């Protein structure tokens, strides 16, 4: 009945709607521009909604959208968080300036992301749709991983999605396509992709290829190819990720720590 995420809805003014339902708004008392997520009084999303809430009080780390408070006494439900100014990771990538948004920059994000999934992994959590569109931009290259997506594994390591679920396929592992399993390493693989979109500054992965194909084309060890001006190690991580047995992936501490050191290796160049 007393949680301290639970703020006062008064203490927020609405600006802007951004998309769906999401709004740009002030924090009032700190002058401070934040995130609403909200929901219709008519739905049967309220009880995830919720879930989605507590889980994202137990997160806390600099590359996730991080929790600023809640509304969840009455319609309509509010999760409030910090604004990112510049939105999604993919938009951001087809509309950057790339001599701004240049190689060590990219490798950058990546870090960023990959020291986010690390925190996952360490934390039991798994999330369920890692691509471009879910990391959010912010003022400096700072990129953050959108927390509503996310799963805690209770027991084991293997969430198994809702039967009969809609997932990106050039994302999505293929033992989340065959099974509806999704581990962290499920989300390494994930990452791969997402490495992918980011060194194509925000091209669709397996362009062209019909979806119905894709997973019988990764079977046959078909991966996608390097893309132009793409380091060799980090096309090797890419592809380390898109290992066929999720226990030849390499974690997300391995990751994190690669693009660590890669990245300060540019930095010194
Ligand atoms: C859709 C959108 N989001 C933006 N920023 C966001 N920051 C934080 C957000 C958020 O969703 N957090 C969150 C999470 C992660 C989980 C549960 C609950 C919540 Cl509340 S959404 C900015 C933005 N644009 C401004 C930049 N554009 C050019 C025009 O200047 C157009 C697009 N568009």
């Amino acid at each position: 009945n007393y949680d301290k995420w639970e703020m006062e809805r008064t203490d927020i003014t609405m600006k802007h709607k951004l998309g769906g339902e999401v709004y740009e708004g002030v924090w009032k008392k700190y002058s401070l521009t934040v995130a609403v997520k909200t929901l219709k009084e008519d739905t049967m999303e309220v009880e995830e909604f919720l879930k989605e809430a507590a889980v994202m009080k137990e997160i806390k780390h600099p590359n996730l959208v991080q929790l600023l408070g809640v509304c969840t006494r009455e319609p309509p439900f509010y999760i409030i968080t910090e604004f990112m100014t510049y939105g999604n990771l993919l938009d951001y990538l087809r509309e950057c300036n790339r001599q701004e948004v240049n190689a060590v920059v990219l490798l950058y994000m990546a870090t960023q992301i990959s020291s986010a999934m690390e925190y996952l992994e360490k934390k039991n959590f798994i999330h369920r749709d890692l691509a471009a569109r879910n990391c959010l931009v912010g003022e400096n290259h700072l990129v953050k991983v959108a927390d509503f997506g996310l799963s805690r594994l209770m027991t084991g390591d293997t969430y198994t999605a809702h039967a009969g679920a809609k997932f990106p396929i050039k994302w999505t592992a293929p033992e989340s396509l065959a099974y509806n399993k999704f581990s962290i390493k499920s989300d390494v693989w994930a990452f791969g992709v997402l490495l992918w979109e980011i060194a194509t500054y925000g091209m669709s992965p397996y362009p062209g290829i019909d979806l119905s194909q894709v997973y019988e084309l990764l079977e046959k060890d078909y991966r996608m190819e390097r893309p132009e001006g793409c380091p060799e190690k980090v096309y090797e991580l890419m592809r380390a990720c898109w290992q066929w047995n999720p226990s030849d992936r390499p974690s997300f501490a391995e990751i994190h720590q690669a693009f660590e050191t890669m990245f300060q290796e540019s930095s010194i160049s």
